[PDB]
């Protein structure tokens, strides 16, 4: 479904996420190559970072201690930063705003 | 979206299940209430435990450390275990196979 | 409030708890001697361990992982167990059924 | 049961808590939703963050070790600081104070 | 490049595989669909579980404590067991042999 | 028994100490209330945090690697902090000296 | 202050333990040399194993959970097992009534 | 296979690296003695901390959490970074381009 | 210098061993190849287990609560059981007697 | 067994030590009383902490991870950096250069 990307520049993207796939996922697989997902998308590095619109929090599974921990690596975290992989796409993401955070 | 569910006394019912939920919360929601989710599905018990029919293992995001964890203290862990509170409901799942695995 | 307490050899009794206590410590303070409590309710061993009635998991807090790990290392942990001084007592526990659990 | 919160912008408004909830969702049924629970009251954040009064500081259970890791990642921790969905409500509680810790 | 498989079965059965992904990667792409990855190659699961025929070992990189404690988790574990997903696929690989270990 | 302690004002007042009581205790009940003891004295928070005049140390026990950890999340760690929970009462301490760490 | 030993052979020794010193140490220095101290006291092996009689467990501190932890590694653990070198001896021990642990 | 190394004072070296060698190793017989390995390649310390080109980060395996976790105690990593000691030598790194991080 | 190394079949060469190698280095300089030392001797695996005569204990330093982990997970564990790339070769292990653990 | 031992304030004693000591423990017995060791040397503060030579790096063995982490948390860690309490003293230290690290 559709997403709205915000890359770090500032330059906002429209894309087509498929259903089942993690947003890092559909984030790489639309282009978005500025988002590194080092550990490949396995929660152990802080490298798909994004931060989420906050009125799109409740439409977001609660967020895991691990997912948690590694955020708070980050000096750009904020209450709505999500690590992308572990965001799983499906219908009620549709319309979602993220952006990637900035990088570290 | 159709979920076949295969409860402890082996029989077989299709529910409906909204894109976003939890697996646990689709199955509580649809009255299986076989399902205890001592933890409320924040990945700190075995008690929603699920088996999942192997041609979907696939179609599910990866399982984390945390579940992989917390599934071995199961002496009915088999591989194709998951912790139904980790599992997002959406389209890709369409038609899944569940089983609630036994007691323990 | 008013709590039913087996102990190990089956004997019942009924005590009353005051709210904001934990459970372990009413069940103490109403000389359940037998209830050790090694670590002194810092949820750090498993000899507060009690088997909570299957009506009453509803009306209790969720457990944490914690508390879900130290459980697992008894041999008598069941999906309905708890660690006592887990347990805050509130009107909620009113008419609460726990058995003191096997040793280890 | 009946409680203070200050929230964020110095305003207090007293509250009713029913007894067995925990605190956070005490505070978001009455109204209160500056307070994010992005982990759904699991443990596994820190966005719910309060300060409790500290008169109030031993009618409350033991802060645990992961509730103490947790509110350390937090700029605005004090000794006095709770993640309020560690908080179960109950009587003792009556008249708690608690402010709504700054954002991060 | 060349890598002898021994599945479950017994059978052996040689393959192919490109230098850079990792040995479950490699025997998942020439067929071996026995293998299941339920984490995803990211070290967090035990059902990539190979066992690596002695004379290789020392070819091999050092196993890491991660690996090893989930290793243990398997009842088949042998000194010789490696996790496939940690071991990423080089010419000083030609010609080795490993067997699929047996499930669980 | 007798135990010197300069608190956070800087004023050194003699208390008396029951062996087998942890410092904390003793401190607390002694009335030093400054001295918070978050945990409830389970080592899993920094409240309890004194410092021992250096002529001391050889007669404390070792402190542990948690203790350890927690006392570097101060940040008015010296190399003679202590937990004032992990040290018990004996004749050995009779003179002791101790300052109450500064807050945070 | 006077300590009752019960070694593995079943016997059993009156010794004077000076206040201040471990539980393990003051075994040593009267001579059980049964207890193998592998890692010196500093709470990493579980080779220092006592079983406290039942009628002192009010009488010592409280278990920690890296002491908890080790000592469920030991097939003869009960419920009254300590690790001896985290006993600090004073007053309150005196006629403490400890048993060696069987080796494992 | 060639290595294209930056050592710290700026300068860059193109070197052969053996298959099946890890980063850190291959470095090493090149004679960058520059890079220390503390810990000999056990993923146990940061000092063999390199700095990888961007357009490479896809050609390595997956960082592990532990790697990720080491990384993190350096003022001088990037998102880029990698322990070289983790990294298998392999013809998919041909014309790899890395600098030996900053001391750190 | 001098070590009395039993091997699993029974034969009991002496060796030469260096000091400052590690035991694990010494047996495999000696050629005692039945000792896998499959991580390399970083500590992470139970492959360079062997068994120290207890007339030794005393003249090695403590164990690690690390190496105490890995020793833990086999089977024929005792309590002399060390692993031998533990162990700094020196003087005061002149004549020391091991013998290398049953495998698993 | 000759040491080249800077205390803080610069003075340089050269030392005899046996071996099969800590260097922590040379470093006392040769009256260097500058060097707490906190915890008793079984690796759990960073008190005993040293700065080796780097010409002697690769004369000691390979520091572990829990040494590393515990180095970390000093203010004065550089890439030198070892727990004096985790070398054995051996031969092969013939003339070490050692600087006790600042205090912090
Ligand atoms: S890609 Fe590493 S945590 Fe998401
Ligand atoms: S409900 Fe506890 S892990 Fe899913
Ligand atoms: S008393 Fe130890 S965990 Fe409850
Ligand atoms: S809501 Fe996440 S810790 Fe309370
Ligand atoms: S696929 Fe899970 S550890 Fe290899
Ligand atoms: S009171 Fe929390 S650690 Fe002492
Ligand atoms: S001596 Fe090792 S834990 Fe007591
Ligand atoms: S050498 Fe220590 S982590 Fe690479
Ligand atoms: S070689 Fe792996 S721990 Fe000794
Ligand atoms: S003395 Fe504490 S780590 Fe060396």
């Amino acid at each position: 479904t559709a997403i709205l990307v915000t890359t770090r520049d500032g330059t906002r993207t429209e894309i087509q996420a498929e259903p089942g796939l993690s947003l890092m996922e559909a984030l790489r697989d639309a282009g978005i190559d500025e988002l590194l997902a080092l550990c490949g998308g396995c929660c152990s590095c802080a490298t798909c970072h994004v931060l989420v619109a906050p009125a799109f929090a409740d439409r977001l599974p609660a967020l895991s201690g691990d997912e948690n921990d590694l955020l708070d690596s980050s000096d750009h975290r904020t209450p709505h930063s999500r690590l992308s992989c572990q965001i799983t796409i499906n219908d009620k993401l549709e319309g979602l705003e993220v952006e990637i955070a900035p990088e570290d």
